[PDB]
């Protein structure tokens, strides 16, 4: 029976902290594969103009291509409308009927899981892993999550470098598509 | 007026020869950008092409790091067999003020010119055919008649000794394709078992 | 006058936190280039440092792709314990008309200032101490007395949560260091078994 | 008993053709490792100003770092003076006393092996593999060797791109050290 990580996030942009965290969780929980799932998002979020879903999807593919055990799923961006994790996990249970699912996202996101739709079903579909920076549900501290997507966007908007914060290839993709500037 | 290269190919897989050729042509013809366009439904050969979404992602992975390369879904998001007149009509629509230079392998360019309407082709773009060492194709022989002035150029690219067919055969034989094919693309091919 | 960063460290291994810090400092202080200087013989700690040639090659591998980073052998090619006055005297000799900015971790900068001669240090360069989140080091406390005007700046770099010690421990535990440490450096560490 | 490839060349610059060729030979001959050995060279060669040995060595390290089965040796550049392959192989026999050596270089170089010093000893120390472009000693045809160091230098000197001909990292190293321009 396979152990499948599900790395859910808006990924605007994906950055090296996300990749460190997925790598650590896969090793710690002996996961066979980690499926990255970019969230579906409208044009605006928390006072924020979220990059179009295709761009966030492509950046996540670029960032994960070199890892033999990472893949990327369009399940949330192609569902249409708002993402509810119960729908994410239902879709992946259908696609991988014989795998145990481990849902991985930021601990600050999972703090509100009892307010997520259908929280009762969530805990029947997967185990949950919250990754956090230092300072039912398992918590994993990841120093590299000091890197945040918000800081990456701020720097890119200010024409300041995001090399090494963000994977090679993603940096150039951000710049040539002018995602944040 | 921007000068845009339009790099048309099936890219199954994209390899370093394609990338060298686009880079050399962009420099030689002073192109501001090269737009890679993976074929949606390439012409059938006597040969099971990888799903278009995989070839699209491989092309994105391969071109991401180049500030002057981008990838278009124009052919992938058009039903039916892919024809270059339709590729260029869509790109003209998306870039109405740009001068377009369609770049592909010399043999495919010969096929385009024997089937598709020249009045449309040479109104939309100029054409660049790239070829590998030892492949002897004359401009007289690439078409059955005289071509519009400055409508077609031919460029030999040594790195096009690397071919997608050889990459697929090697991958099927569990032989390495490192350095023939970009890092990232090699791993993408392996983990999705595209040629196994 | 060029403005040159001098990134001094043992780099065992170099990691993405070092590279972020150099990049951020170069942008913030308008540096034209950052010269990485791996220590030749770092001060002994209660800790067996990798041979200097390995740390030099890892730093070259990590910095190669940045047009504004280079690597110097100044400390590696000097016998005896590495001291920053000697590092900066050699770099001043190699770049006599440049303004030098010595960049290192805040704790190492505290050690430099407690042992090495200030008249020489602040004649040769200005100093930038970089620190990770939650590491509380005041500029009052980094030295035992008032510092020359504009002689020292402190910059917090979130990515310096990544530490070389954690990378070495993980590698020793057969745990992944992908994404903490540049591609290429990870493979170099593994195939030379540096921390196994 | 290990099978060790010895990839000898001036590597000015190392390029993707060299790496393809070493990769193919290692697979075809089941080599456990390929040791790249940059040749010792004076300031001038065949009417050519050869890059300093340290630069050619570093470029070869940068180019091979990511391959778990490639390494780089300073044996020729640190010997001092002209490189004779009998000395290269004697040095590596000393360093790897229990390995069978396979010396790999361009077929046009090996064509003159009977004029190399001590050719009698060469064939007692190693098997020889000549890699060639299409168009005792084994020959391996490598399409990617259409890429040549000479063409890379000409393009770099003309401010024309060498991306994709030469590994990432090597390209930027060439440019920022102004090796050929
Ligand atoms: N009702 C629901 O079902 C519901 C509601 C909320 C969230 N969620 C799910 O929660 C996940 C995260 O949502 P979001 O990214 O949009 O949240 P967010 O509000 O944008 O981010 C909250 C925090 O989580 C971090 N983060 C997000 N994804 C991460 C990941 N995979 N690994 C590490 N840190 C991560 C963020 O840092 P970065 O900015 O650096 O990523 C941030 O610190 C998604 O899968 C989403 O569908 C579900
Ligand atoms: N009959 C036709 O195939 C035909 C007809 C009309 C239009 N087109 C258009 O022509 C383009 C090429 O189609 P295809 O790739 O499917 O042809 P193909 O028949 O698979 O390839 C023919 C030759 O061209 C080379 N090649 C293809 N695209 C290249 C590129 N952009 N740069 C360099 N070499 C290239 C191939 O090498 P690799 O295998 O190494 O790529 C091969 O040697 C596409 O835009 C397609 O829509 C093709
Ligand atoms: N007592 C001393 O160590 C001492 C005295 C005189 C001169 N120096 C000079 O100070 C520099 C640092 O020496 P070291 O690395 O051997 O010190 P260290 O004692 O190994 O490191 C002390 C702290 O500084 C960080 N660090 C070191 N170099 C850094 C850099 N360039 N950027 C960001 N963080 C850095 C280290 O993190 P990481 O482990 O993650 O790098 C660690 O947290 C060298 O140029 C050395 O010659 C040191
Ligand atoms: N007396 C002797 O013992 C003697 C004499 C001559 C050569 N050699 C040895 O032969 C080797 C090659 O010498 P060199 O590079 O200086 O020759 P070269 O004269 O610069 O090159 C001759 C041809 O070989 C190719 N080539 C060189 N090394 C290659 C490699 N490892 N793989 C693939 N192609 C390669 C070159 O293409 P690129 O320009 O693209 O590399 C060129 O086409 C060295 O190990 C050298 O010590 C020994
Ligand atoms: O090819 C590789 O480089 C990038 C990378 C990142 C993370 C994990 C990995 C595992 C194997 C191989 C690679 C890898
Ligand atoms: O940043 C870069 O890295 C990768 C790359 C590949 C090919 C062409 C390129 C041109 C400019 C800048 C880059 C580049
Ligand atoms: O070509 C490049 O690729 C890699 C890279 C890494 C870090 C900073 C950089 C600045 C300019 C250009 C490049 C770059
Ligand atoms: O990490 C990798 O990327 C680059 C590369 C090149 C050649 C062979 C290789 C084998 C394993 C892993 C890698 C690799």
């Amino acid at each position: 029976r396979r152990r499948l990580g599900v790395m859910g996030g808006t990924f605007d942009p994906i950055h090296n902290g996300h990749l460190v965290a997925a790598s650590e969780v896969a090793d710690r929980f002996a996961l066979d594969e980690v499926i990255f799932v970019p969230t579906g998002q409208p044009w605006q979020k928390q006072g924020r103009k979220v990059s179009p879903a295709e761009h966030r999807y492509l950046m996540t593919v670029i960032a994960t291509a070199s890892n033999p055990r990472f893949t990327v799923s369009r399940a949330d961006i192609d569902r249409g409308g708002a993402t509810y994790t119960v729908d994410t996990l239902t879709d992946l249970r259908t696609a991988h009927p014989d795998a145990d699912l481990y849902f991985i996202t930021g601990a600050d996101a999972l703090a509100s899981i009892l307010s997520w739709e259908n929280w009762e079903q969530l805990f029947t579909l997967a185990k949950f892993i919250g990754v956090s920076r230092p300072g039912g549900l398992s918590l994993v501290e990841v120093p590299a999550l000091a890197i945040s997507s918000t800081d990456c966007r701020i720097r890119a908007g200010q024409a300041r470098p995001i090399w090494y914060l963000v994977p090679d290839g993603v940096v150039q993709y951000v710049a040539k598509h002018r995602l944040y500037s």
